[PDB]
């Protein structure tokens, strides 16, 4: 519902559209809790701090009329954001860090791979080119610019922490995308990002292929970002879908936890 | 079925036709930390330690951990916050309607005149004048108090303004506030001071009027925001959604403006 002049102004119809229930917010993001499961990794490199918070007053002697927190966690804690300076191959980009990154990065286009069936029958299931380009086949070519969503369920299991890291005697068993898959992405589809719904956008086993982790390479050494730990993924459609992923204005910070949406018409 | 705004946005953000500008400060420990008499909890300062930095701790990767309160910086005030508004049913920030992240915003400027007095207070008057000059303030909008505070941000001192008597910070009054809320239902009230009241109604026989009604309204509240300037009187369009902390009572966060 728009006016009627050839190049019309958009906020105004958007705003309506919002209030008519035209467009519809989903809400994409895990719930912040000291029992949401927190990345470990080997004892020789430096942890990440968990979900912390302590009550500083709740109506009463320590404050008789208001109640707050105080919190601390980590940069990468739940539902985050990745920023290209996360990582050693986008360390030298002007705007790569949260702080100084172009907020017009903070608003895009979504599409949605669903390979929840598929990961139900295999953790360590890889997203190959052939099923993208078999997904185009069904719902379009991927539009550049756009976030691409790996619907994969698995944040169904955000309730048992070990499920959810599913952590063996060799690392981590959690589903990713292949190295040519993540430069099929980059290069031949010039993508916004790349989502998921594990505490990794790389396929766990990925550090021990070639080219280690190469989501996370090549992504931010392509001056790319990431989003972690999404869920109702299910309720988005292939595509057509807005997200605003707008992180913390940390100062130089690698990344934060966020409050992703998404707009669905 | 066939969408058409989502396609316009996208579009018009990538042309250029839509803005986004960024109403938040940065998060430093150099920043204002709140600060409240020594009988009362206080928030935590932000603080900020590295993990690693392409280094020994981490080879290929750089990360940080950070500590802070709900109400540090530019945040995002729920009215589970307040004593008044702690019985609504999703009145905390993981709680609340997502529907209630984005809304539209009306700028009332009043740089002028609190550069001229600190304690300058927003009535009835003013905004009525406001209306016969920029039209009615719609339902369901932001009402953003512009008044160039924000540029006191790197004096401390200067930017709580606190004086033997309290703080010196402008704000709304009492009727003010009711109309805004009875009159007009507005969304939130939005500034750039660390207090969305005015700083000496803490001694007002109804003290903080602006919390104890906004947010008894189940309404919301932004505080300590930048580049006001650059939004116009009206059809400004603000993203503002808040961490999805469990029983959170407000959280930091990224406010855009989307203008055109
Ligand atoms: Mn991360
Ligand atoms: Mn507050």
């Amino acid at each position: 519902a728009m006016a009627t002049s050839t190049t019309p102004t958009i906020l105004p119809a958007l705003a309506a559209g919002l209030a008519r229930g035209n467009i519809r917010v989903v809400d994409l993001t895990q719930t912040l809790s000291p029992s949401f499961p927190t990345l470990q990794l080997p004892s020789q490199f430096g942890q990440v701090q968990p979900f912390k918070i302590e009550r500083i007053s709740h109506y009463d002697a320590s404050g008789p009329a208001w109640y707050w927190n105080n919190f601390s966690c980590g940069e990468h804690t739940g539902t985050h954001f990745d920023a290209p300076a996360h990582w050693i191959t986008g360390r030298d980009y002007p705007g790569n860090s949260v702080d100084t990154i172009a907020p017009e990065n903070f608003v895009a286009p979504a599409v949605v791979i669903d390979a929840s069936a598929q990961v139900r029958e295999n953790e360590d299931w890889l997203l190959t080119v052939d099923f993208l380009q078999a997904w185009e086949q069904r719902h379009g070519r991927i539009p550049a610019g756009a976030w691409v969503l790996f619907r994969t369920d698995w944040s169904l299991r955000v309730g048992d922490a070990a499920a959810f890291l599913n952590i063996r005697e060799d690392g981590a068993h959690t589903p990713g995308p292949t190295q040519e898959a993540v430069e099929w992405l980059i290069g031949e589809r010039n993508v916004h990002g790349f989502g998921v719904e594990t505490i990794n956008t790389d396929a766990g086993q990925s550090y021990a292929w070639p080219l280690a982790y190469p989501c996370h390479t090549l992504m931010h050494g392509a001056n790319r970002y990431g989003l972690q730990c999404l869920k109702n993924l299910d309720q988005l459609p292939p595509r057509g879908a807005f997200i605003l992923a707008a992180p913390l204005k940390i100062e130089g910070g690698s990344g934060s936890p966020l409050r992703v949406l998404a707009l669905v018409e």
